[PDB]
Formats: structure tokens, sequence, C-alpha cells
């Protein structure tokens, strides 16, 4: 649906009005309670096989960026550990902040990171994304958080393009990108089952949340807070804060593929 958003009057806790799925039994981000999740000794080595992923563009979707991905044949793709088959990359994104104290989506014993890499996935026995979100396995979601330090190598090139997508609409050539250099040295994880974060709020996803943090500079950061919101000619509204608070536990468990 058109207008909600991350204010006051269209924030998370208006979401459920149109979107009732948000008051679910399996929504997301959720708060990871690291000391009660269980280590897994059946889960399987997790699988990135990024070396043949094909950017195209970068987008400005009015509550976030996305980088998206050729996905019409398996070039990038996700598999392993709590998955069974296949699940192809089709975009990236990411959640912030305005304070560096904020801006993840999940959270690690109650802590906030500054910001949450999502890097999205179809199983690919669904034939597309639009039939994936139709299935409670359709997606699987790897998720990497950000603390703020020394400066991501591998993020340099998006943050430079920001500037040429700065509101609602815009978008750019964005090829040639490789994904790898967002990611960290360990593949350690958390996995549950979930939903989107944004609306439409879909309970389709395997959240995949690594537990190594990546660092990246003040000053990159400080260029995901000088995107808009809004459109251009619209009042400026800088994205910010663009992240769902954590959702109730219910009936899940989280599990650890570490001990
Ligand atoms: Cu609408
Ligand atoms: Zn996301």
């Amino acid at each position: 649906s058109h207008h909600w958003g991350y204010g006051k009057h269209n924030g998370p806790e208006h979401w459920h009005k149109d979107f009732p799925i948000a008051k679910g039994e399996r929504q997301s981000p959720v708060d990871i309670d690291t000391h009660t999740a269980k280590y897994d000794p059946s889960l399987k080595p997790l699988s990135v096989s990024y070396d043949q992923a094909t950017s195209l563009r970068i987008l400005n979707n009015g509550h976030a960026f996305n980088v998206e991905f050729d996905d019409s044949q398996d070039k990038a793709v996700l598999k392993g550990g709590p998955l069974d088959g296949t699940y192809r990359l089709i975009q990236f994104h990411f959640h912030w902040g305005s304070l560096d104290g904020q801006g993840s989506e999940h959270t690690v014993d109650k802590k906030k990171y500054a910001a949450e890499l999502h890097l999205v996935h179809w199983n690919t026995k669904y034939g597309d994304f639009g039939k994936a979100v139709q299935q409670p396995d359709g997606l699987a979601v790897l998720g990497i958080f950000l603390k703020v330090g020394s400066a991501k190598p591998g993020l340099q090139k998006v943050v430079d393009v920001l500037d040429s997508i700065k509101t609602k609409g815009k978008s750019a050539d964005f090829t040639n990108f490789d994904p790898r250099g967002l990611l960290p040295e360990s593949l350690d994880y958390w996995t549950y089952p979930g939903s989107l974060t944004t609306p439409p709020l879909l309970e389709c996803v395997t959240w995949i949340v690594l537990k190594e943090p990546i660092s990246v500079s003040s000053e990159q950061v400080l260029k995901f807070r000088k995107l808009n919101f809004n459109g251009e000619g619209e009042p400026e509204e800088l994205m910010v804060d663009n992240w769902r608070p954590a959702q109730p536990l219910k009936n899940r468990q989280i599990k650890a593929s570490f001990k």
C-alpha cells in the first residue's frame, strides 16, 4: 500500500491497520538473546556463492536504497545452513539510524548497531520472487550488522553513487559491483523463521544473521544520512531511522551455528 513510513503518524506502530499480519506469529526483526539461542550441530555449513553476481542498478525507493541484481540465472546464490535448496540474490539494502547508537533492526542482547545490511534471496523452486513471497520458505535474508570504526573499502562504491539518487524514485546504473566486499571474515550465524521488516510484512523469510559485524567509517554512514525519503521538489525529510524495532518472539527458537 502507499503512505506507510517511519514517522510518528505512519511508522511501525501504525502498520497493522493496513497490514494486519504486523501482529502475526512470526514477525521480524527480533532481539537475539545469545544465551538462549541453542547451538544446532545439525545445521550444515553456509555457502555464499557470489563470484558471478551481476549488479545492475541502484534505486532510492522512498524507504531505503536497493542495489539490484540480475536474478534471471543462478549467478549469485545462498545455500546450506538452515536452507533446503538454492536461493538467488535479487537485491541488497540497509537500515540505519540518525545517530551511531541506533539503526539496526535485529538487536543482540538488546544492543543496537549503527546499521544493518540485508541481502535478499528467493527460493528457486518457486520460479520468481513474486511467487516466492506466497510461500512460507520463499525467501532467505542474510543480515549483517554495521558498527562505526574503520572504513569498509567494499562499501565505498555504494557511498560514492548516493549523491545521484538523493530522492525517491531516482536510480543510477550500478554494474560490476562485487558484494563479497561487504561480508565479515566469519560466517557464524543465528537463524530463525520470520518476515519482511517493511510492509507488506509477509511471513516468508528464513533469517540468517551473522554474528560478526562489519566496520564502516563515520563518514560512510554520514553519507547514508544525506539521502531523502521525499521526492524531488518536495519538502526535505532526511532518510534516517528507517528501522523497525524488535517484535515479539512468540513461539520461536533462535538457533546458532556455533558454540
Ligand atoms: Cu496503499
Ligand atoms: Zn531490510
